[PDB]
C-alpha cells in the first residue's frame, strides 16, 4: 500500500458512492445546527465529505490515514469556500482524537472494512452524544449463497463481509436504533468509481508498464469491474444508518 496511493489521490472518489446515496442517507438522520460536530472518518480525499457538506449543517472534520488525501481534502475546502467548517486532519480509525460524546454525527463511507465493521460500530459509538447518528456505506451479501469466484475474492479481501441481517443485528448490539439501511445504486460503481478509472489509465499504465508489482495492481483494478458486472447481483455496498440510544 505505497505507489497505490499515488493513484488514489487522482481520483475524485476512493470508494463507490454518489452524491444520491449520500444524500440518501442523510435524510434518515435528524436535521443540525450550524453548532453540530461531524466527522468523516476515512475520509479520503474528501469526495464524498463535500456532498454531505452541502446537506447538512454543522463542522465537518475529515479524518484520513494518509496525510497526501488529506492535503487534497484541504485543498478542495479552499476552492468550495468551506475551509471555516470542512477541516480535514490526518489521524487514525483505530485511535480518533475526539472526545466522548462531542459529535452528533459519525460519517464513513467505504472505510469501515480497515477495522471490520462491528468493531468500529462499538469503538466509534463512545465519541457520539445520546441520540446522535452515525451513518456509514458497507459491502455486503444480497443472498444467502453466493458463486465460488466472488465468495473467495471477499473472504480473502474482506473475511467479515455479512449477509444485510447480520450488519443490522450487529448495530442493535453497539446500542444503535436501526434506522434504516439501503443498497447502493448500481451508477454508485459505475459511474463513480470504475468509470473514473479509465480517464487515468494509460497516464498511469505509461509510468509502470514495466513494474511486476505495479502491473499486477492495474490487474486487480480491472479485475474488480470484471467481478462487479458478473456478480453485482450478489454483493455490492449498503448504507446502514443508525441511532445511538
Ligand atoms: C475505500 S477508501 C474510501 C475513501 C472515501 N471514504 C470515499 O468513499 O471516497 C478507504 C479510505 O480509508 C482510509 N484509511 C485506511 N486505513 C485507515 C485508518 N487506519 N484510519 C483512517 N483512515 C484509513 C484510506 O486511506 C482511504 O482514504
Amino acid at each position: 500500500f505505497s505507489f497505490i496511493c499515488n493513484y488514489f489521490k487522482l481520483l475524485k472518489r476512493q470508494g463507490p458512492g454518489s452524491p444520491e446515496a449520500t444524500r440518501k442517507a442523510v435524510s434518515f438522520i435528524n436535521e443540525l445546527t450550524d453548532d453540530a460536530k461531524i466527522a468523516d472518518i476515512g475520509c479520503g480525499t474528501g469526495g464524498q465529505t463535500l456532498f454531505l457538506a452541502d446537506y447538512v449543517k454543522g463542522q465537518i472534520t475529515g479524518i484520513d490515514l494518509f496525510p497526501d488525501f488529506i492535503e487534497i481534502f484541504n485543498e478542495n475546502a479552499v476552492k468550495a469556500n468551506c475551509a471555516d467548517r470542512v477541516k480535514g486532519i490526518t489521524g487514525s480509525m483505530d485511535n480518533l482524537p475526539f472526545q466522548n460524546e462531542e459529535l452528533d454525527l459519525i460519517w464513513s463511507e467505504g472505510a469501515i472494512y480497515n477495522i471490520g465493521f462491528e468493531r468500529g460500530m462499538n469503538e466509534w459509538s463512545k465519541y457520539l452524544k445520546k441520540g446522535g447518528f452515525i451513518a456509514v456505506s458497507e459491502a455486503s451479501w444480497f443472498t444467502s449463497e453466493r458463486p465460488a469466484e466472488i465468495e473467495d475474492f471477499w473472504m480473502d479481501a474482506y473475511p467479515e463481509i455479512s449477509v444485510i441481517p447480520t450488519c443490522i443485528d450487529k448495530m442493535e448490539r453497539a446500542g444503535y436504533t436501526p434506522t434504516a439501511h439501503f443498497i447502493l445504486p448500481e451508477n454508485c460503481w459505475t459511474e463513480h468509481y470504475f468509470a473514473p478509472q479509465d480517464e487515468v489509465r494509460e497516464t498511469f499504465m505509461k509510468e509502470h508498464a514495466g513494474n511486476k508489482t505495479a502491473m499486477d495492481f492495474m490487474k486487480g483494478q480491472q479485475y474488480e469491474r470484471s467481478l462487479y458486472s458478473k456478480y453485482k447481483d450478489y454483493y455490492g455496498y449498503v448504507f446502514y444508518i443508525g441511532q445511538k440510544r
